[PDB]
């Protein structure tokens, strides 16, 4: 029916022990991404800045109303915060393997890249990615994914090499 593109506002969506939740933020304190279980919303909103193929990416390191293409990277900022979904440097607290994934104040190198890739068979790298689309997001820096799961029954967001799939829904009429 609809295509993601580049200055879309959306939620990034996963179940978390049964449950719905959005990927949020809230662009003080430590800046650590969390979960909120689903006006009443807004810290869970990002925009699509930017997608590149990753040549361009790297081009760059060294848009527009655009539709996205598995295989892109993407620059996802928060919407409140004017921020960017970033891989943090940190460890992350029970693995010793993940990165923490928080806000990056500034869009500048790779740690707030994400390439986008079919969560199933049935999509391939370069078709455009569909709303309602299944996503796995990898990070430029680290290589792990953009990752959800649970230590003494929490539903944390790290990255790492275990894979979560994301579901992209616009905010928004
Ligand atoms: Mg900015």
């Amino acid at each position: 029916v609809s295509f993601l593109r580049t200055e879309d506002m959306v939620c990034l969506s996963c179940t978390a022990t049964g449950e719905r939740v959005c990927l949020a933020a809230e662009g003080f304190g430590n800046r650590h991404c969390f979960l909120e279980n689903i006006p009443d919303l807004s810290q869970c909103v990002f925009v699509i800045e930017q997608a590149l193929s990753v040549r361009a990416l790297q081009e760059l390191v060294t848009s527009g109303h655009r539709t996205l293409l598995y295989g892109n990277a993407i620059l996802l900022r928060h919407q409140n915060s004017d921020m960017y979904l970033a891989c943090l440097s940190t460890s992350s607290s029970n693995d010793k393997l993940a990165f923490d994934v928080g806000l990056q104040q500034h869009s500048q190198g790779e740690a707030c890249w994400w390439t986008v890739h079919p969560a199933s068979k049935q999509r391939s790298e370069g078709e455009k990615v569909r709303v309602g689309d299944d996503l796995i997001l990898v990070s430029v820096a680290t290589e792990r994914y953009l990752h959800t799961t649970k230590e003494n029954d929490l539903s944390v967001v790290n990255a790492s090499f275990h894979v979560t799939h994301w579901s992209v829904q616009p905010y928004g009429t």
